[PDB]
Formats: C-alpha cells, structure tokens, sequence
C-alpha cells in the first residue's frame, strides 16, 4: 500500500505533467498569434534563450531568437497577410525541463500588394516541436515538419478584402 | 519545509485552476457548436445570466442573452451556413470566479438563398473573452477582437453543395 | 469537515478526470495525423481491440480494425490528398473506461490523378465520438455525425501545387 505522503508525492508529480502541457499548449498559441500580428519583439520572447540552441524547423537555421525574428520580419512583410491555424496536440513532456509536441498545421497566406500581389498560398503541415523550461518558463527551440501539402494559385482581383489589420 | 496539509492546498488550488481551464474551452466549444448549428436556445445558455453584464463583442452591444439571440437568429438566417472555428486558446484563470480566454478564429460564411445567394465570406480574428464563473458554472460575459483580414466574393454557382444541415 | 485523506482521494479522482481527457485529446490527434498521411497500420492502433464493437460512423460500418483501415486504405488512395482537422472539443469521461468526445471538424480534400483528377470537397461536421478505455489505455469505439455542409467543385488545373507528402 501507498501513505498519505506517497499519494501526495504521486499527484504532485501528475499536475506538474498537465500544468507543464497547458503551458506548452499557451506557449505555442502565442507564438502564432505574434507570428500573424507581425509582433515580433513579443514572438521572440517565445524562443529559447540558451543559444546553444540551433534555432531551426529543419529547413531554415538561425543562430539566435534576433535572426530567426529578423529573418520573419523580411520574409513576412506588411503585404502578406498570413495564418498559421494549430490543431490537435500532441505535447509528451520527456523530462523536468524537456518536452516534445506535434502539431497539425493548416497555412493561409495572401499577398495584397507588391510583386506578388494576389497570389495565394495555402497548406497543411504535420510539426514536430521541441521544448524547453529554463527558470519556471517554457520556450520553442526547433521544430521540423512534414509538408502535407502546399498550392500556390492567383486570386482574382474582384475579391473584397473588406478587413485587413496590416493596413488598420 | 511544507507540511502534508499544505502540500495539498497547493493541489487543490492547482487541480481547480485546470478543471475551471477546461470547463471554459468546453463552454466556448457549445457556443461554436451552437452558433453554426442555429440552437439557439441552447446558445442563450452559455451567456452570462449576471444583467449587469453588457454583452458586447467590441461592436455590437446587447443588455440581454435574449437580445443577443434574437439578433444572432436575424442575422445568421438559415439561408446562412456559417462555421465559426476556434483555435489555440490562451485561458487565464483570473480570480476564483473570472477569467480571459485568447482564440484564434477562422470563420467562413456561405449564403446559400436569397439576397445575397452565392456570397462568400471568409476572415480571421484574435478574440480576448472574459468569463465569469457562477454558482459553479461558467459563462461568457463578453469579447473583444482584432480582424486579421475578411474578404467578401461571389461563389461560383457551378459548385455543388451537397449537403447542408439547414435544409436536412 | 475532510479529513487529509479524503482531500487526497478527491484529487486522485480529479487528477484522473483531467488525464483522460488530455489522453482522449492526443488519441484523437494521432488519429487524424495517420488518417492523412495514411499511416494505415498505426491508425489501427487507435481503434478499439474490443470486437464486441461494430466500428461505426453511423453511415458506415464495420467489424474489425482491419475492416476500418481496408476501407480507408481503398476509399483514401495515394491520389487523395486529406486534411482532416479537428477543433473545440467537449470531451465528457463517462466512467473509470468510458467516454464521449464532440469535435468540431472541417474537411478538406483534393483529387490529384485518376478519374477524379482536380475535384475537391470541402465540408464541416459535428462528431460525437466514444471512447473505451482497456488496460490503462483510450481507444476510439465508434462516432457520429452531423454535416453542417459539404460542397463538391472543380479545381483550376492551373492552381500549382507545390508539395505533397503522397508523392514525395
Ligand atoms: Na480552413
Ligand atoms: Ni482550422
């Protein structure tokens, strides 16, 4: 049998598991919500700051949260209106400080203006993120992923854009 | 040193956190679920029944739960599928009985019969709820938001709808 | 008044609650994440093992796992491209290995090669799923539906799509 203290012992190890996956799940939430507000000085307060981390999704590499968040800056300029929808987690916290999470990812993205005016892009994308806590704080390191698919396609000119809060 | 009295304490301050957490997401989930399928009834349910309340979303304001059904019943006619889907949420327990709730909204709208038959709508928007929590319940009280972009056009009438809870 | 161990076996309760549901959620995710990217044989793994089950949608119906990813496998072929998303669910544990799960799902599927080359569909849905619970682990029993709506349409052929996981 177990005593008080054991019981004790076991649930305090159990709600530190789901408070540590809330807080990934709210982590990751805010980080799409300052990628498509283009607030960039908050989105990197969302990855990690031990930069002995390769800031990376696999596919593109940054050496520190300033260069990932310079590099966002130019590539997702005011003109492109974007939404990276997050679906369906699946968050394993692997260790006190460590924490795995899959994510399906549906992208929306539309050009308004510029070269690439009324080009439309849209996907979908299976993420593979990692985590980090560092003094009470859960942080993004690196991700991968796996593209289910993506099209790229021009929209015709008669859409209203009725609402657009890169320009409001 | 904590005693085993205290230990517990902090559980049960931790365990009511996430249970009032996932009883809010469960709550905005019904009002969705509600909202798209016309229940509106049943939708009246997830309002706050504190009249003090204005219920308001930032533009539109009511003094009931009534009124804002009986505005939603007139504004989102069966004529109107709508899917209202909600993502990310960002809840925040603020005291023992209010809360702030962060989601990411997609919506699409498709007008299906009379005036405005064939009309599309398609947008994004970050909302910040409040909730309050009455007699053990909680309840939407009201919201704020930021459009990410809406676009207005008219659906080809080629396409074939096959189904539509609306009309079945 | 509570004594501390009766303070102790209502959180054990409690914790319990919580991590079904959070065990539900991720159940259901790693559903949709192998139903598209046709992980056939690790989607069988989420099904009940129990074949006093008819796995059922209420529309379609069958008697083993087997049955389930046979049909799935033949209806979902390589030309398919799916995405199946879920949002907002309202997961209720009915008892010690029970449960519900209503989900709020949107469709999107597109026809790359064959007979059905650029037709897309697109849809949403209200699922209410059960769940059983064998041997400390959730299985997906079998789920029903209502189509908010379903629509059938040609895709442009010029629309460039630029990645997918079922070719590459
Ligand atoms: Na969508
Ligand atoms: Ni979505």
């Amino acid at each position: 049998g177990m005593t008080l203290e054991a019981r004790i012992e076991a649930l305090e190890k159990e709600i530190q598991r789901l408070n540590d996956i809330e807080a990934i799940k709210q982590l990751k939430a805010k980080y799409f919500r300052c990628l498509d507000g283009k607030l960039w000085d908050e989105l990197e307060t969302t990855l990690s700051p031990n930069i002995e981390t390769s800031y990376s999704d696999g596919k593109l590499v940054f050496h520190s949260p300033k260069e990932v968040t310079e590099y966002l800056a130019a590539a997702m300029p005011k003109e492109e209106i974007s939404m990276h929808m997050g679906h369906t987690p699946e968050i394993t916290i692997d260790s006190e400080n460590t924490a795995t999470g899959r994510w399906y990812l549906e992208d929306n993205l539309i050009f308004t203006d510029g070269k690439y005016k009324n080009v439309g892009i849209n996907g979908g994308a299976f993420y593979t993120d990692k985590y980090e806590k560092i003094d009470g704080q859960w942080y993004i390191k690196e991700t991968g992923y796996v593209r289910i698919f993506e099209e790229h396609f021009m929209r015709d000119p008669k859409i209203h854009i009725t609402s657009n809060m890169h320009k409001e």
